[PDB]
């Protein structure tokens, strides 16, 4: 669960709420007022409040006095299990309960103001057997708006005195503790109906051609942030195992300490010099052309970085970062200079070529392994140069043309294997350009009448790699690439 989110409260009502109703040890976070796109950490210590800062500007969130996680959800887990990591005077506070918000507006199935014609409607629409839906009444009270078979039921939620119920039994803090509950016992109707609460209602899923009545409806007062704040809360059934990348011998292979691979869809390297040896802090990232999303390079992970490459058969690299961005290094410089011929390893690399467009560099590279002459292939990498340091770009022009691009190289190249796609930890960037790719990629196939859903592609994406699309600025912006796309069809 991720209830410690609280998604529409202030500062004061935080250091309330905490003194009120938390102890010692109690926390929550929330999106920061001050400076929008940012969140706090308040933690209660000592019977006092701390408001600590977690910025994201597009890489990953960063925790003053703390570290830097691929998701919040994976932040809170990690310092709730490791107490004595996080410090104010250098002070340890601990995180010890996630006080709960009974908020339901990032749920999937909250609607608010919605008729019961309309829920009808919807349900009918979009709906199949267990489809379910939460709104409001038609006053002050819920009602609760089921599919089965076909029909469509309405259960009337009583709120009574700050609690929910059904009209009898028992009476419920949240309107999330009582989905839960008839989520997991289901209400039989007395002719033994059983208003199963299978699914929420889908309210994402667009056909392509209507991108435009949909990104206008968003941008209204905004609707991407309560949209994207739904996916984000959603990242709770995300917490896979990333225990490769914690070994000892594997912690100097990470940019970043806490941003690891899912074991499950890590890139195992098998080159293998006869103690570990198959490590990478990389994943395979399978739409449903794969992909292979990963961190820019250390000097040490150089060579292991051309074994995957070689390995998985790659022939296209998309760089998304400057080598260097605000003094500090993003990823070394892992290709030769042109013209030259450099061995990383066992591996050999050639810059036979580089070409400079107006948003990027094109590099021809010819990879092979020392000693096998019969090994050499093309990689092409394409650098994007021109990306804020900060943000996302003001128009998608350039990334869409770019894209073009990368997509007709590796479609002119028979047995291809995944494309590399990196910027400095591999996610927030890497997420947004990979997410970009396959929502043009079933507009490519399927025409401009196709159905897109971006937050389940979104979260299909996060599965495969932690924190994939880090801010809600890469999420309007994947959004208005889409719909730039479709505009020049
Ligand atoms: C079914 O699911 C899982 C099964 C087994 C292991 C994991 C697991 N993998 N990484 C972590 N980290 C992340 C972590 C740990 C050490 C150093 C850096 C980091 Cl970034 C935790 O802090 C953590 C805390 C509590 C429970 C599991 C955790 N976990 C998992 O998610």
């Amino acid at each position: 669960s991720r209830r410690w989110f609280h998604p529409n409260i202030t500062g004061v009502e935080a250091e309330n709420l905490l003194l009120t109703r938390g102890v010692d040890g109690s926390f929550l976070a929330r999106p920061s007022k001050s400076n929008p796109g940012d969140f706090t950490l308040s933690v209660r210590r000592n019977g006092a409040v701390t408001h600590i800062k977690i910025q994201n500007t597009g890489d990953y969130y960063d925790l003053y006095g703390g570290e830097k996680f691929a998701t919040l959800a994976e932040l809170v887990q990690y310092y709730m299990e490791h107490h004595g990591q996080l410090k104010e005077n250098g002070d340890v506070i601990e995180l010890k309960y996630p006080l709960n918000c009974a908020d339901p507006t990032s749920e999937r199935w909250f609607h608010g103001h919605l008729s019961g014609k309309e829920a009808e409607k919807l349900l009918t629409e979009k709906g199949k057997h267990g489809s379910f839906l939460v709104r409001e009444s038609q006053p002050g009270d819920f009602v609760l708006s089921v599919r089965t078979g076909s029909k469509v039921t309405h259960v009337m939620i009583r709120c009574q005195e700050l609690k929910y119920d059904v009209g009898g039994g028992e009476r419920f803090d949240s309107l999330t503790d009582l989905v839960e509950h008839y989520k997991k016992n289901p209400m039989v109707e007395t002719l033994g109906t059983v208003l199963q609460l299978k699914q929420p209602l889908n309210t994402t899923r667009i056909n392509a051609a209507e991108i435009e009545s949909r990104v206008r409806e968003l941008s209204k007062l905004q609707g991407f942030w309560e949209e994207f704040e739904t996916l984000q809360q959603q990242e709770c059934k995300l917490l896979y195992s990333r225990k490769e990348g914690q070994r000892q011998e594997n912690k100097n292979k990470n940019r970043y300490k806490n941003i690891l691979p899912f074991d499950h869809t890590r890139v195992v390297l098998h080159d293998g010099d006869p103690p570990v040896s198959d490590y990478i802090n990389a994943n395979i990232i399978m739409p449903e052309k794969s992909y292979i999303a990963t961190q820019g390079c250390l000097q040490n992970t150089v060579n292991d970085f051309w074994r995957m490459v070689f390995q998985e058969n790659s022939r296209v690299i998309v760089m998304t970062t400057k080598e260097v961005e605000r003094g500090k290094s993003k990823c070394v410089k892992y290709w030769p200079d042109e013209y030259a011929l450099k061995e990383y390893g066992v591996m050999r690399v050639r810059n036979v070529k580089e070409s400079a467009a107006h948003d990027y560099t094109l590099r021809e590279l010819k990879l092979s392994k020392v000693g096998q002459g019969n090994t050499e292939r093309t990689v092409w990498q394409y650098h994007f140069r021109t990306w804020p340091d900060h943000g996302v770009p003001s128009d998608p022009g350039g990334v869409l043309d770019f894209l073009e691009e990368v997509h007709h190289k590796q479609e002119s190249i028979m047995d291809a294997g995944p494309v590399v796609v990196h910027c400095s930890a591999g996610i927030g960037r890497t997420g947004t350009f990979i997410v970009i790719d396959i929502l043009i990629d079933i507009i490519r196939e399927k025409g401009v009448d196709c159905d897109i859903d971006v937050p389940k592609t979104i979260q299909m994406v996060r599965s495969q790699r932690s924190g994939m699309v880090q801010t809600e600025a890469q999420y309007r912006f994947i959004y208005m690439a889409v719909q730039h796309y479709i505009e020049t069809l």
